[PDB]
């Protein structure tokens, strides 16, 4: 019955695929109540303060991320004098900790609204447990995810939301927030 309980958003406002020591944006949905509203990160079920709280939606700046800032966060409110709730949760993965894996395509990148199109993500060097295909200006962590080497994803029948650039990225099961450095990027152009 989750929807009988819907919690304050969270959300991405740069990229949450972020390169070894960059930085990204944060804000949480306020709750006028909360006497304060931090942003914090999990480990286990451990919350740690983590980040810079901008001086209305609080906003936060995590700078200079690192390996161990990447994974599952959640901003914490305390109301009153014995109660903390939360947001729901973001991932941030942070890469450049492995060689790049290559993207291929089977067919031309200039396509017609319809065509089908497929981007192979692989590695010869690392076998990767993993492979994600990324897209420029996604505000959320890939959706497009592998188990397969080579790694391939059918993106049509296209339209224009498929237009845009295209990365991919290798990563090992054991660390699932650390991802390698991005492979050549593809740009895809619908029309």
């Amino acid at each position: 019955q989750e929807g009988d309980f819907p919690m304050p958003f969270i959300s991405a406002k740069s990229s949450p695929v972020i390169p070894l020591d960059g930085s990204v944006k944060i804000q949480c949905q306020a709750i006028r109540e909360a006497y304060l509203t931090q942003l914090m990160i999990i480990k286990n079920s451990t919350y740690r303060e983590i980040g810079r709280r901008l001086k209305t939606d609080p906003e936060f700046v995590i700078d200079h991320m690192d390996a161990n800032k990447a994974g599952r966060y959640q901003c914490q409110y305390r109301i009153g004098h014995y109660r903390f709730r939360y947001s729901d949760t973001l991932e941030l993965v942070v890469t450049g900790l492995y060689g790049k894996p290559f993207l291929s395509a089977d067919r031309g990148l200039v396509l017609m609204p319809g065509e089908n199109i497929s981007l192979t993500c692989s590695s010869a060097h690392i076998p990767f447990d993993r492979f994600s295909l990324a897209k420029e200006g996604e505000l959320s962590l890939p959706q497009h995810q592998s188990g397969e080497h080579p790694a391939n994803f059918s993106l049509g029948p296209v339209d224009l939301n498929v237009s845009g650039i295209y990365r991919c990225y290798g990563w090992y099961n054991r660390s699932p927030y650390l991802w390698s450095f991005p492979s050549n990027a593809l740009e895809l152009v619908v029309t």
